[PDB]
């Protein structure tokens, strides 16, 4: 086990360190724990969710699913949100999509009170025989629109109750796996019909305070890779034209693409972001998030840039090859580790050195700062917030395993 | 040399194959004569202009040299097409700079486009000048080089409504910025808010649509300012849905493996029109000729397919100097005239219905035979109606302009 | 439908218009026959086999007898002569059978068969979907009874291949790809392909004739579940290819965003023996849509045809489509695959040589430009009337027919 | 300034912290010693050479100068290192061109390294001369310019091997050919075979291999000759191998999302060596600094797990004008050593014993937490130990060098 004076020593000096080159630690570290992460629910029990890899201890129940995500954010340190897809209703009711019901949510809003969490909300447009050919709400087929737009309504519903009852903002996030496996001849006309659709769902004003909608664009997924209805370009004129948030996913873009360059190109035009982390490995592969040249320039360039107040981080992945709850822990002490490295930069230094273009100064410093004691401050972060440092919350994955998930 | 009466009989024969899939090859020649190509200047004298005075060969040194060019290009690419100019191509014996350029400056090229008959289409040049500073114009940090590019910015816009007048057919006038950083910034958001303040001066002052629309043109890296671009593609896009002006989408200027095709039917829920510069980039923006591949196949029946033609102005842009500089005109112009003429020989009807039933077989199957159906013998057709050689001809037209031209300069 | 005397009449028009250029379209119809497509069997049953019980078209193949139908189907609408790829989980017996103890007999129907259809036959071991498959791996396990295991199924797919190529009198090309690697980043990159090339060595240690088989390694950058890293790597086999004498196989579908496959056949043939080049459309990763006419199909066949390869590469499909007709789908990418190496036949190609060698980059780029829109189509058609299959759309109506048929009532039929 | 107490301090806990996971620091440092990085001298002067006579001030404009920089460089950059040459960095009161160079023109070169205490590794240059005939070389269709490359290859061999005799340090001699075409060929077999046969004359004549041995370094694509190139790394990886030679990698010259860290274990089944030239492509081989990022970090980690570099000389290749030239040496081998040295701080051999149980929870959870452990603690401590200064610390010795030497130039 990591000795508490050892974290103490270390952080001391690292303090030092930072405030020779005008930075300071302890501020940093109030700045992260305003960065709450939405915890995405539907890890811990690979989507199956409650409506309708292979490491042992799947979440099958409710209750298993409340518990796991309980022990994962008791290792990651600071207050985090949880993100639900409509499918984790929990009711004894004969439901589908288009006939769920505010109060099929009543166990997770007693559970985040419990628990002392926001909740965010995903409607689910997939995994239904009510998806032909692979479209939803922007199907060519009349019967199939009316269902997943009256779904998309439910989804407000359901999001405007949890914001009530919760007293903090549901960010309620729109995803359609709507596009064609081959090349279209017709591009214009499904980008019409999901204009007219997404225009009808919104229609019904809700509470903002409650509730607001994020449209989450894709580039290609499997079985449907040639043409995406809803695109990354549709969803930011929609998200700017109709005033609702823009979510930016790292894993659905081109190769080579640094969706940390968006965020200073939307920001001009519209109101928020909700930027979903997840680590692309040649594909869409949703691999649980690390700290890579992408999650440090996504977390670098919304501190540097002042934008965190008008982004909502979320985290997506699936690994079930691995602890699906050290998977969790994993990808949300990455993002935060990143967040706090651009934290403890001189930026608004840096920003003048850059603005009397010292290029110089700004690469030998921007170069030195990854081999600064950034590790002493986060370590400092995990034990002030009573959470295990460095090595040693894999003793608390080994418990839970033995404890509950192996038992299962 | 192709025989006239062989490339009729070849027209009647094909004529005869495309009606009996539904598709009226007359119609798609008709189409074809509707959509002008805006032929860039720069081509001719490696983009060296006249305000400042590969290796082929007879490069234009004079404006009549370069008017002279463009007219042999025409003169080799059937149907009524347009010409681009950049702002450096003024022809002027008064001392210019970018900041006090006139409308006036620009009549020698007013007089050449209404003799050749044809509209001329505008670029600020925002470039190659000393008043570049550490690779930034509009968007400079620094107030007197910002003050001095919203002049020439302003000046452009001026230049453009009085051709646009003259000419009575509006000039597209199309806004690229250099603007951005060799190696990875700290402050990514106040040079766009830079650019958008300046943008939005530049565009204060009152002109008439019907001369003048400005279009803005977005880049993801150029040489010696690789990992930052102020003007992006998402801010330009953003932009001209907010300020009602044209977005500029160059085929040469996105990610890899990125389809341009792909952005129209995204855009144009929102926003006004399209300024699309067919270019082809080779592993980045090298500005090689435009041939016919799957990105100029993609956009030319993409655009036909859903109708955007009305709404989008095609323009050319390359450097090739490795080649006859003229011929690289004809084969990009060719090229994009052949894969539009394509598109158009399709039953995009039928099609169309076939999709919206979900018959991805049909689909499949009939794209996959129109790629072989006799579209050049409809191709030949245009160009030998359109007083233009067929095929391997023009080669005798280029190998006659560098015996009498090119070749003595 | 296409009147015979039309399709001729546009065809005298086309080789009299190639002639001008000096390209004889009678001498590239002869040179289009002496290439033979491997048609691979597993798009006709979505890769289920005999052995072990993206799209949901109608008329999945059940049965060796509707496998073997379904390709008699498509291969009457592909003209000319070609081969049908097998993979060992086609095997046909009533002995119960595992990959480890399959017996050259066991391929006794596709031997008939091939025979009969006129077809020679490539073969495929199935290092995948089998409980021994060990975390993503077969040959290259660290585990040495999985090990063990797949190396049983390497000889085998071996004496397979070599008994088939005896009984055909054609060489058996044997495309060896396994799955071995990693979801996520591993520590070792070294082991894992020291333990692939010591597996490799046993499995072709014993001899077999040439003139019956010889093996191909067939590398990939990345799969689903096994992104990270891929143990065979495209590097790794075509170093192993090189050393051991055997083939290397390229898929088109298997490499880096923007890479262009056309490129390595002139690095390899100065050093190798011979290539399966296994054509596949990728759509932003290894999605494995039938092959269409595109830059990859165009620039692959065109690369073969100018620089005289055809002779030491032999030509595969690999796709999967059960969104469309099956048995379309074999004809779509088999005629694409045609009338691209055709086109590239249809080319001045020793003058276009010869303007290239004096740097005449002007020609080169007209020209190349110019047969784009050259009748090509109008000697296609002609290739296709001569070897009795239908002309431009006319082959849907045969798919039609066959879905009357055969298709939309096949799942209703007693298997047997 | 950083207190030797705070670093010797922070050294003490960062040990600790390493040993309670079995990781011994001192021994890291040892290993990092053993790894000289090649330091190319043409990031001194833009790669002008003395041979044929970005805008930071204070380019090196003489022998002396470029000397004086590159010492200064390596007292900055910690531990023994090497020097590469180009063969344009000639110094002889001679007229020579590089058909005509002799070994005795680098004895300049030999006595500075012999003085400074550094190795010499060694470049012939095939490109900026008039005998670069339509971007060709070694493997031109003409024979005048294939054999004068050939005479410039033999030569640079002759030249390789006196520099090894004399400093008792094989010198690596790396081949690098611009070879391709701008546009699409028609003809891939024969460039390459030319290639081949003009290699194979070159390597013809034995010479010593405690001297020298060669290097092959292929390209996918430079400017004015993206769309092929005769040197391919399939090419030069079959060639090495076959001819017994080593293998240039350069980091900068594969696809997008390529990961050459990856090629190393495929090799070393086949191959002699390997020359890794760490460089940052910026969306292009565009040759920025090189920095601690993803490719930098896998290929390190990737030669240190594996155990590669005995048998991998690493070298830096990048040039940038827009920063202080010194600068950019010392940036771009501090990032390489530290992301070594992060590396060699692992528990390498538990972890693959994990990995060989597919315990791939524990192995995700160690590699992420072993990425914010105290490694910059280890690595100022080697910094210290070599008489090297910490952290922001060596931009006083650039102001320094700047007032004192680059600035007065
Ligand atoms: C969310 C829901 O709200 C009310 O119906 C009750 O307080 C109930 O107990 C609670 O679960
Ligand atoms: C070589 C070719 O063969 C068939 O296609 C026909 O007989 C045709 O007339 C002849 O040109
Ligand atoms: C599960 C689903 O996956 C999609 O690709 C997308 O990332 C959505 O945000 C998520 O809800
Ligand atoms: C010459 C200049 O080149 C730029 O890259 C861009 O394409 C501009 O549109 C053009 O005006
Ligand atoms: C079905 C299997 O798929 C692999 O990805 C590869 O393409 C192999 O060649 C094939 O046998
Ligand atoms: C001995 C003979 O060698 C060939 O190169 C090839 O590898 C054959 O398969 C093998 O049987
Ligand atoms: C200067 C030259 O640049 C090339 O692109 C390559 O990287 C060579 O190794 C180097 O010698
Ligand atoms: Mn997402
Ligand atoms: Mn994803
Ligand atoms: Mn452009
Ligand atoms: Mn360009
Ligand atoms: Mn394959
Ligand atoms: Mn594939
Ligand atoms: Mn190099
Ligand atoms: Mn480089």
């Amino acid at each position: 086990m990591v000795k508490p004076e050892e974290v103490d020593k270390a952080y001391e000096v690292a303090k030092q360190r930072y405030a020779e080159i005008g930075v300071d630690t302890d501020a940093a570290m109030k700045e992260l724990e305003k960065v709450p992460l939405s915890v995405h629910c539907w890890q811990g029990d690979d989507i199956h969710g409650f409506l309708f890899g292979n490491y042992p201890g799947i979440a099958r129940t409710p209750d298993e699913l409340a518990g796991d995500m309980h022990e994962a954010l008791s290792l990651i340190p600071g207050k985090h949100r949880v993100q639900l897809h409509a499918i984790y209703a929990v009711t004894d009711k004969k439901r589908d999509l288009d006939t769920l019901e505010p109060e099929d949510f009543d166990y997770w809003i007693d559970w985040a009170k419990q628990e002392g969490v926001g909740l965010d909300f995903n409607g689910t447009f997939f995994s239904h025989p009510m998806v032909k050919d692979n479209m939803t709400v922007s199907s060519p087929d009349p019967k199939v629109r009316d269902f997943w737009i009256r779904h998309g309504k439910i989804s407000r519903e359901i999001s405007n109750y949890i914001g009530e009852k919760l007293g903090s903002q549901v960010v309620n996030n729109f995803w359609l796996p709507d596009g064609f496996k081959d090349n279209p001849i017709d591009k214009k006309t499904p980008r019409l019909r999901l204009l007219k659709a997404l225009d009808e769902i919104i229609k019904d004003p809700l509470p903002e305070k409650n509730t607001i909608e994020s449209f989450e664009g894709k580039l290609f997924g499997t079985g449907i890779e040639s043409y995406t209805t809803g695109s990354h370009e549709f969803y930011q004129n929609y998200a700017i034209s109709r005033n609702k948030l823009w979510t930016i996913d790292a894993g659905h873009f081109h190769p080579t693409e640094d969706v940390s360059d968006k965020f200073s190109a939307f920001f001009p035009f519209g109101k928020g972001l909700f930027m979903h982390v997840s680590r692309p490995v040649r594909w869409d592969s949703d691999h649980v998030v690390i700290m890579d040249d992408a999650l440090i320039r996504i977390t670098r360039s919304l501190v540097r840039d002042g934008y965190l107040d008008r982004t909502h981080i979320g985290l997506d992945f699936f690994d079930a090859t691995i602890n699906r709850v050290a998977a969790w822990v994993v990808g949300a002490r990455a993002t935060q580790k990143s967040l706090l490295q651009a934290m403890l930069a001189p930026i608004d230094q840096l920003k003048k050195d850059e603005l009397n273009a010292d290029f110089t100064t700004r690469l030998i410093e921007t170069e030195e700062l990854k081999s600064f004691p950034f590790g002493a401050v986060w370590d400092k972060f995990c034990q002030d917030h009573n959470t295990p440092v460095g090595f040693d919350w894999m003793n608390n994955i080994h418990q839970y395993e033995k404890d509950v998930q192996f038992k299962r």
